[PDB]
């Protein structure tokens, strides 16, 4: 039977890019998908055109389309969700602003997912902010789980990749073990402290042949800034790049990962996480996933008082924006 | 050896759609790419945010990307070139009236192509209008010749497939042998009378599970006018399943089609086609490609008399486009 996968947002950027790469084979191979779009009202028109499109593709694998504004037909019996659809960041518009507008937003869909979709969802959130937004759904979501969550930090995983790839003048697939921690915001942790590189016999750690300087400095700086500069290059989202990295991350997540490699996701706080993490907070970990879909964090990880610092000033923002954003909840 | 993928306007909406699934590998498989990536100067600032993006994919596919705004260095040593750059049309008007707009571009690119691309280059027109753009481009290109171009009508094909597969009511991957004659315009010939479609109780004509009327009639106004009724949808072009076409197009050019499967080209008119196009134009015709890469018309196929009328509608169309191009190019040369 085909599966049903939503996404939210259809009609923006990110949606756009996402619905192709579904539709043709992409995410679930030579099984047949069936396409949830969700929009609000004044976007309907625009998604009607997405589907013409989508019917003007002749993609084998699309085994049917729902277009909608409604949730509970978008939700229903859906067994992969993204979560993309948030308000637009207007000019001006502070990252605070923005919490609070999409607040009321995840609280709908966490609700929608709960009593429409299948009990196994596996929701990704990549609307903004990722991790108090996954925090929210999730919070309203009383007959789903933690391990129905997560909120994508995979594009700061795959910019991570493809930066010290560059920097270390190596193929994108030669580089292993990269990790980004914390928060999807300007405090997440790009560390490439336990990471690797392939040289003609063996690996060579990456702290063996950078600086320590450019690791924990300009490369950070590049990595936590890179959302702000392609907007600022492009005059619009990274909508794309942002659309693979949530493909990478939902992939990883219903296929299982390959040996030795970690991909970073935002997850549901454990208590037995060996990094000192206080639960309550969706926080991005290296992780591992199973062939049956279950994530593991990586344990073991030797956390310098560098990394130390990072790890404990975002796991601090994030829960500044729990707080701030049950505080607008609560009315 | 990697690959030289040239495409042109590439910060815009169907060159940034097909950025990203040549870079992964969608075209040339496991096989290493080098994008060039061509735009104008006002849109440079764009293109590398979108070369960042393209970093930030981390696809083991993109072995390089050249971006520029500079046509001999887009240009040089290219093996595969989508000609996508050109002005859309917006809201609602007719793809000869960018001619004026767009002309000159594929004058300059035609010569460009001629001087620093490979001997070898295959070309895609994508920018309109498709088929008058990819003749002034040939026509500009003294050293290559017709087997190095075409221009795309592969979307058009796509719709039709799409459209009558869902009025039939089956899996798009059950209908064969559709063709679109002609122009990329409002007179193309979306034409099923050859088409067959596979039932889970056998193969039968199109022609025999719906009426000539609705075959020759809504049908075709639909596909003719699906390009128009998309952009007024989304406010915006049909980005995605344009990529798309010019994706499949390449692919079948490059690799040939598989047997027994049709595709619409737009492609010089070949002296002695089986199907009585006067030579001097670009037309789509039903072709198969060959594992060389070499395009044939296919041959032997009857063609009613609705046919034949709107064949010979859009040839008349195409002619006078060339000598409209013609003149426009001569009004600019001259101020
Ligand atoms: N986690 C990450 O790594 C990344 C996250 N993003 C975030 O993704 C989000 C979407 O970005 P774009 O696609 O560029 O934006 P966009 O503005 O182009 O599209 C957003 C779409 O969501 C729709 N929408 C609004 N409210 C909705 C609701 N309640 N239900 C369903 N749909 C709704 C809008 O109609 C719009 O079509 C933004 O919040 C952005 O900050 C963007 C890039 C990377
Ligand atoms: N044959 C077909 O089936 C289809 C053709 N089209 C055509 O494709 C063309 C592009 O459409 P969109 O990408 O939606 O337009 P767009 O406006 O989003 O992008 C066009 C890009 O071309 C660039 N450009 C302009 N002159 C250039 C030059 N001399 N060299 C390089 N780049 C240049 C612009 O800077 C711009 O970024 C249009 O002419 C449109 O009509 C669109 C859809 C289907």
């Amino acid at each position: 039977e085909p599966i049903h996968v939503l996404i939210t947002g259809a009609a923006g950027q990110i949606g756009y890019a996402l619905a192709f790469r579904i539709a043709k084979g992409d995410l679930f191979g030579d099984r047949k998908v069936v396409l949830h779009l969700l929009e609000i009202p004044p976007a309907m028109k625009a998604l009607e055109g997405v589907c013409m499109e989508l019917q003007d593709c002749a993609f084998p694998t699309l085994a049917g389309v729902v277009a909608t504004d409604d949730p509970e037909e978008a939700f229903k019996d859906v067994d992969v969700a993204f979560l993309v659809g948030s308000f637009p960041r207007k000019p001006g518009m502070e990252r605070a602003d923005l919490l609070e507008k999409n607040a009321g937003i995840f609280k709908v869909q966490g609700k929608a997912l709960s009593e429409y979709a299948k009990p196994t969802v596996k929701v990704l959130v990549v609307g903004n902010p990722a991790n108090t937004n996954c925090l929210i759904a999730m919070a309203n979501a009383p007959k789903l789980g933690p391990e129905n969550f997560s909120a994508m930090t995979r594009l700061d995983h795959n910019r991570a990749i493809g930066e010290i790839a560059a920097k270390l003048g190596v193929p994108v697939d030669k580089v292993h073990n990269v990790v980004v921690w914390g928060n999807h915001s300007n405090t997440q942790v790009p560390d490439v402290s336990h990471a690797t590189v392939d040289k003609e016999g063996g690996t060579k750690k990456v702290s063996d042949a950078l600086p320590k300087e450019y690791l924990e400095g300009e490369f950070v700086q590049k990595i936590a800034q890179r959302g702000g500069a392609v907007i600022e290059a492009r005059g619009a989202s990274s909508a794309a790049s942002a659309a693979n990295a949530a493909l990478c991350h939902m992939r990883d997540w219903l296929f299982g990962t390959k040996p030795g490699d970690w991909v970073s996701m935002g997850i549901p706080v454990p208590e037995g996480n060996p990094y000192g993490i206080k639960p309550g907070v969706i926080y991005s970990f290296p992780c591992t996933v199973d062939k049956d879909g279950k994530v593991h964090i990586v344990e073991g990880l030797e956390i310098n008082d560098w990394v130390r610092e990072k790890m404990e000033a975002t796991e601090k923002e994030l829960i500044e924006e729990r707080e701030t954003a049950f505080k607008v909840l609560a009315q």
